[PDB]
């Protein structure tokens, strides 16, 4: 588990459960390839994204659907969605959570990197 | 003007309007003695609180009434209140804006210090 | 484990190991009676504080000694402390875990409430 | 003035001073043009970027150089960027403060949202 997202409500105090997730990485293009989705579960979590193997050194996108997460809700919120953007693995192969909080006009997030 | 404070709402996208502010200076007694309050106008700010001669050295804490805030809005929410404690002007008189971003169940603080 | 209390560092991106969390709760007579502490592990948390049993509603406060964290790295923070103030168990028993994110000049908390 | 960035640092304590700011229009292909760009001033802010005329309805993109205001301070950053996207103007002219929070391995936003 080289990768998981979790996101939580800041509205509830909650998981944000069922929120689509697509991951991308650069290509030596310039391009952003699909490499993984998913949805969170019911503790907020996708976890099984890749493996340490397929999660090469790349810049990764991480693009969290935030937008159909209020709408279901009946919030129309600010942002279309939340994007992490960031360098993987450029000194050795690390675990990255990333975590995302969601207001309907704010998002937080936080990076937590661990050497296993 | 050396104490500002700043509060925005993260569910309305909006200043936090009429939120209660309270200042306390720790005594001798390690005791919180009230110091200065308010309330944020409509642009989320709060100025005014103290002069640079009366703010001297020392700890003080800000203590911000989110609860009632959330309550006159009819939402449910967490905290009974965000506090920051801090040490002022340890190194020199500076300038401070406690910046402040509330949810119901989160809430962020800030500090923005700068040199005369 | 009603209560959990996670710490990370948002300067590292990592836990927030060996912080010293105290907490307490509000007596009738509205003194703050110690009620337990304990320190972050290696993975930033605190578990074991309490009991569903022992854990009845009250207002809790949490103070966590996040200006010893930062001056063991060298680093003068602003503030004193981080405290989080809630009301537990209002309507019955919950699980609580109250996550608290530090830099030296900002502090972020959030709660996430479940039912069992 | 319907659009202002700002931006500040949670590890000095202080606007964010010279950071680039990008900022796009969706295309009717679905890519992103270039809209306006801006450094932050010394008050962390960048005013200036659109017209009410021009700031018409649409999907537009903001990307704040984080990766480069860390690098210039020398202080390891996690992520490339941070982006906010956003559909304005949908209900009528607004005028948009985006309030930014950097750390190096976090950062928040947050859309404070007023009518005229």
């Amino acid at each position: 588990c080289p990768l998981m997202v979790k996101v939580l409500d800041a509205v509830r105090g909650s998981p944000a459960i069922n929120v689509a997730v697509h991951v991308f990485r650069k290509a030596a293009d310039d391009t952003w390839e699909p490499f993984a989705s998913g949805k969170t579960s019911e503790s907020g979590e996708l976890h099984g994204l890749t493996t340490e193997e397929e999660f090469v050194e790349g810049i990764y996108k991480v693009e969290i659907d935030t937008k159909s997460y209020w709408k279901a809700l009946g919030i129309s919120p600010f942002h279309e969605h939340a994007e992490v953007v960031f360098t993987a693995n450029d000194s050795g192969p690390r675990r990255y959570t990333i975590a995302v909080l969601l207001s309907p006009y704010s998002y937080s997030t936080t990076a937590v990197v661990t050497n296993p």
